[PDB]
């Protein structure tokens, strides 16, 4: 790689992210005053556990679909073989979503934008997975302290996805080369903007790994309690990525062949 090749990669990654960021940051910032009232919070707590699980799985599935589009527009991703594209998305799409979520998190009052308004952890009490919920809020709180720019989220989420250590990669050297160029693009941009200090403050990879692991652990607990709800009302892509065995569906393959 070269310098001009890396500067071109920065603008390419940022462009691919702007086209797929799902929610406008300005919209999220303007809605900070719009907070769920105590009566609305009580309504969410009164909903059944299985209805809250269905709505959250639907919101995650929608967010993951924008991450799949981010990957398809990400330089070098479609050059990889279809096995490696699927391995990288199965392992990283949820992680990219968890990072993108800090844009919807307000560290001032410890609330998150959810279904039109901002609400705290107590909004999600009906799910019956308080440890997972608090972990999600803590992770978003950690990233808020860094004051990420939009270009920084673009370059960082690209690296979260292009991880040459994921098990099952067939062309490991090809993914290594792509990750190295993206790492250079990230660091070059942090150097050009005098933001290298955040490198030591980025969360360890095990933090994103623990979140995904908790989500699968809590999903299995819920699937045991309401199996027909998962079977009949959860999104098919969600079941393919997270529920055992849900893998037979082949939705990821269709999203990648499309468009
Ligand atoms: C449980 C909870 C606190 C919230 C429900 N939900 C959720 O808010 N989302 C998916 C948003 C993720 C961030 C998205 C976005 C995109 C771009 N810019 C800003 C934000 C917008 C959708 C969510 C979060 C994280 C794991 C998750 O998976 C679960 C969790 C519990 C049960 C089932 C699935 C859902
Ligand atoms: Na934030």
């Amino acid at each position: 790689a070269s310098l001009t090749e890396i500067e071109h990669l920065v603008q390419s990654v940022c462009k691919s992210y702007r086209e797929t960021c799902q929610l406008r940051l300005e919209d999220l910032l303007r809605q900070r005053s719009n907070i769920f009232s105590r009566e609305e919070v009580t309504g969410y707590q009164r909903k059944s556990m299985w209805e809250m699980w269905e709505r959250c799985a639907h919101h995650l599935t929608e967010a993951i679909q924008y991450v799949v589009e981010f990957a398809k527009r990400l330089s070098g991703f479609m050059e990889l073989c279809q096995n490696d594209q699927i391995v990288l998305l199965k392992a990283g799409a949820m992680e990219v979503v968890l990072v993108r979520m800090c844009r919807a998190y307000n560290a001032d009052n410890r609330t998150v934008f959810f279904e039109g308004k901002y609400g705290g952890m107590e909004l999600f009490r009906a799910l019956g997975c308080s440890e997972l919920i608090s972990s999600i809020f803590d992770f978003s709180h950690s990233l808020s302290a860094l004051h990420f720019s939009e270009d920084e989220i673009a370059l960082y989420t690209a690296l979260v996805l292009i991880n040459a250590h994921r098990p099952g990669l067939q062309e490991k050297r090809k993914v290594e080369q792509l990750q190295y160029n993206l790492e250079l693009a990230f660091h070059h941009h942090l150097c050009k903007t005098h933001r290298q200090s955040i490198l030591a403050k980025l969360p360890p990879k095990g933090k994103l790994r623990s979140l995904c692991s908790q989500h699968v652990e809590r999903l299995q607990i819920f699937q045991h309690l309401h199996p027909i709800v998962v079977q009949a009302a959860f999104p098919p892509l969600y079941k393919e990525l997270f529920s055992g065995g849900g893998e037979k569906h082949k939705i990821l393959h269709r999203l990648l062949q499309d468009s």
